[PDB]
């Protein structure tokens, strides 16, 4: 689990999404595995506008931030499961790192600020969905 308390909004996985997130929804998009949503409160993180591939992720599987090198933002797929089984990934970016499906959300964070969370990932791969496209996410 995790979100991105930006502002008013808060982003998440769009697979752990609440019915209160879509109830209160500002933007989706299954093919990022994103969903973002309104909040009452304004939030603690920043995002960081960049391409940096040198980062530092939550594994709350391993309770530990992990220092990382990560691809930028792609297409890329995976292998059968039961919420989404396999699926493909538009702006998954892929570290070496132990990521199980529940360490979605975990946020990977570099010297701009809050780089993406936790989306995919599978033999010792560990894959981010990138929310530093998302430009809008600062103002409004
Ligand atoms: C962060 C993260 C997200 C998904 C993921 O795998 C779970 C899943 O989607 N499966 C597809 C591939 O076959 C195994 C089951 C892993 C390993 C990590
Ligand atoms: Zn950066």
């Amino acid at each position: 689990s995790g979100a991105i308390y930006v502002g008013n909004y808060r982003v998440v996985n769009r697979h752990l999404a609440t019915h209160n997130d879509w109830a209160n929804l500002v933007w989706e998009d299954s093919s990022r595995d994103l969903l973002v949503s309104s909040t009452t409160a304004q939030g603690c993180d920043t995002i960081a506008r960049c391409d940096c591939q040198t980062g530092v992720y939550y594994c709350s599987s391993r309770r530990k931030h992990y220092p990382v090198s990560f691809s930028k933002p792609s297409l890329i797929f995976v292998e059968a499961s039961e919420y989404y089984p396999a699926r493909y990934q538009s702006h998954l970016m892929l570290a070496v790192g132990h990521s199980e499906p529940g360490d979605c959300g975990g946020i990977l964070r570099c010297q701009h600020g809050v780089v993406g969370i936790v989306s995919t990932g599978g033999n010792g791969l560990v894959g981010f969905a990138d929310v530093r496209d998302l430009l809008w996410l600062d103002e409004e």
